[PDB]
């Protein structure tokens, strides 16, 4: 019979197969074979200290001589801070317009405290200093999501007043807040869907995904990043455009590497243990943000927990709380450029507004490759914007710090 | 509202969401960004030749300078004379025995042929003698497919003598076969289903990848296996069994690299750009091998034509003419090895019995993989039985020979 149907082939650019997960599998396993002997080099090496002990007790025995510690310890006073406010107004205390401008008060000084730490105090690492803003705009977004469903179903309760899951006030415990302090997502909510069990296998394999990843990256940025500046240590607030674009061009693809590998050992690796160690369930900190058409579906997909926090408190208000659709998603990036650029300048006391003007010009890009390229061509088209596209900034950010001090 | 459901991260274990399509638009992004410029100046050195002209000049100055092309042209006898037996046979000459062993006869002459001349005429290059083997064997299994097709559909006329789509006898014409002949299939069947247009564009896509992947391969070998030989040139026919694996291992990879781009060079670009210039429709010639959780799933979807062919004129047969589908499959395994053998060694007068002990120790492989491994970790087990493997045996071969000789 008939043993030739009229088809089309699977790679073609029209077949839509798109059922690849074994190309994966391949980079994994290549990975695996091109690293595992030093992996098991350094792993035997490194692995074999008293990390843990060691740095609690180097720690404890001297406070105040490492502040970024310090201050990340600090932060648990604006925590408090919320809950006291949160519980003293359950009550009945603190009219609503009292309560909310002590949310508000407390929010700028989650803000602006760290900032002004880190840009007073000159015997911070930057590192440290990064991981302590980045703790501080965390805590500032999980509790502007605390603040804001705690009103909302208060005044639920209210509108029910003129008439297993837990309820309205019930909730308010040290331990339910500080869950979810600690856990991987920044919307609030009562009731988190709870894991049945931990998973030892699991929280290994993802262990070591997180020591592989970070071992594997120190080798891309000393061999292949490094050498390429130490070739030429001239920072770029001194260069012209033709200097510059042609320094970028042989630092991009290395960089595009590290930075997915950050993507890979964070938002599955880190979150996904952290969220097995407290059995947390939900676990989709991102969407399919690789096969993406466009621009405006990248971002409704890598990191997924600000997207929704987006939405949920930031984008769906400015629409029932006003109208242009248009001005609150530029409202949105703008807000975004801002954080960006307080997440990468102030630890390098830098402010030479790049982070900014890349998520800035991400509009324009957006609507370019909207309008010209589709289908897989598109996809292509995105690839490329985000090899040159955004990451670049942090790079010139980090390369003009670096010439100028190592 | 609930805002968190419970679920499972994408790239986890097992969400089993396999969309990942666009992974495969970063590896053709980053493949053009890291080869396009050495690309465009090799076509812009070689491309401006005359190469068709002068080739077909070169040649038709002075035949049997080189026996290869000879050789290739010499394939049309055997299939005239099949074309022949079929067309006699057709009308009611030679009674189905005599038609039978007449095409017996001519099949035995395909194969022990070109064997026997590029065995014994030393002026042949091995790349040309493996070119006609090539189209020797491809030869050999269409007129097999088109004896079986006219067989089967001659047994039905004659069957139903006992009471737009074309009909039995009315196909038998030169340009019905030859077409066949030149068809990206193995397995005969009137009634091809034809493609609408040509598609300009996508005849120039392929082309396009044809020529890239060409000059990429040769950059691989060049510059990453000869290299990695020339540092220590003894053959493997001498060595130990310590000495021939730790070269293996430095070898493994850049050969699994080469192997992967003559797949995807050959399956997709040069059977697509054929089946283009004329219009072939089914354009099927390899499913999802990659993603293959068993070796038996790898081999039923790695070369579709090839598959198609030893089911419904190999295995299917020899069930139905027999029993034991254990015993089938292993005479499937059987006659593919003694091809790959006759493939690899004739043109090298080698005679090591390799790529026989590989294709046949996958059985072993394959009852391996399946009892031990499963799901994600089967794939990625048959991703190292890809590694190390089958493809190893074609790069001992050539390792022996050029080791020899340069
Ligand atoms: O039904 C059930 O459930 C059972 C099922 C069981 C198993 C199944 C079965 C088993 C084996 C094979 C088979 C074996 C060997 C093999 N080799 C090729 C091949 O791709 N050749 C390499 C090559 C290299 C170079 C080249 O080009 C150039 F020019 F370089 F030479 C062209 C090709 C394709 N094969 C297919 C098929 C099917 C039967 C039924
Ligand atoms: O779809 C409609 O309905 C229309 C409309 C709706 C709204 C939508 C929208 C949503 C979100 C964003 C947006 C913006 C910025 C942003 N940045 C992050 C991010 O993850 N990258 C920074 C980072 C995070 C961690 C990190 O780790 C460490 F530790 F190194 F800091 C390093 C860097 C996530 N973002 C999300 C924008 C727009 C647009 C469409």
């Amino acid at each position: 019979l008939r043993c030739h149907r009229l088809q089309d082939s699977l790679f073609s650019s029209d077949s839509g197969f798109s059922n690849y997960r074994g190309i994966l599998n391949w980079c994994v396993v290549m990975l695996i074979l091109s690293n595992a002997r030093l992996f098991l080099e350094n792993l035997i090496k490194y692995g074999i200290l008293v990390d843990p002990i060691q740095v609690v007790s180097l720690f404890l025995k001297d406070p105040y001589s490492w502040p970024a510690p310090c201050l990340v310890i600090a932060a648990n006073v604006f925590a408090v801070a919320a809950f006291q406010v949160e519980k003293r107004l359950a009550v009945g205390a603190l009219t609503e317009q009292a309560g909310l401008l002590l949310h508000v008060a407390n929010l700028a000084t989650i803000l602006c405290f760290p900032a002004a730490v880190v840009l007073l105090v000159e015997s911070i690492t930057p590192v440290g200093s990064l991981l302590a803003l980045m703790a501080h705009t965390i805590l500032f977004l999980k509790l502007f999501s605390y603040r804001d469903v705690n009103s909302w179903c208060r005044r639920a309760r209210a509108k029910a007043a003129s008439a297993h899951t837990v309820s309205y006030p019930d909730n308010l415990t040290y331990r339910d807040l500080y869950y979810f302090l600690f856990a991987p997502t920044l919307c609030y909510e009562l009731n988190f869907p709870r894991s049945p069990r931990i998973r030892k296998r699991f929280l290994l394999r993802r262990i070591l995904e997180m020591l592989f990843f970070t071992q594997l990256q120190v080798g891309l940025i000393q061999q292949w990043m490094v050498p390429t500046i130490q070739n030429s240590m001239k920072p770029f607030k001194d260069m012209d455009y033709s200097r510059i674009i042609e320094r970028l061009l042989k630092l991009a693809v290395p960089n595009h590497l590290i930075w997915l590998i950050f993507f890979y050992w964070l938002f599955h690796s880190c979150l996904n243990a952290v969220a097995e160690l407290m059995q947390f369930g939900d676990r989709e900190f991102y969407r399919d943000w690789w096969n993406s058409e466009s621009v405006t579906y990248f971002w409704q997909n890598w990191n997924i927990p600000v997207h929704k926090w987006c939405i949920r408190h930031f984008y769906k208000p400015m629409l029932r709380r006003g109208s242009s659709k248009w001005m609150a998603r530029t409202g949105v990036f703008l807000a975004s450029a801002f954080f960006h650029e307080y997440l990468v300048s102030v630890p390098l006391r830098m402010f030479r507004l790049w982070a900014f003007t890349g998520m800035m010009a991400q509009i324009p890009l957006a609507w370019f490759v909207g309008r010209f390229f589709q289908g897989n061509y598109g996809n292509a088209a995105v690839w490329l914007s985000l090899i040159i596209g955004q990451p670049i900034a942090v790079l010139m950010y980090v390369h003009d710090y670096y010439v100028l001090n190592y």
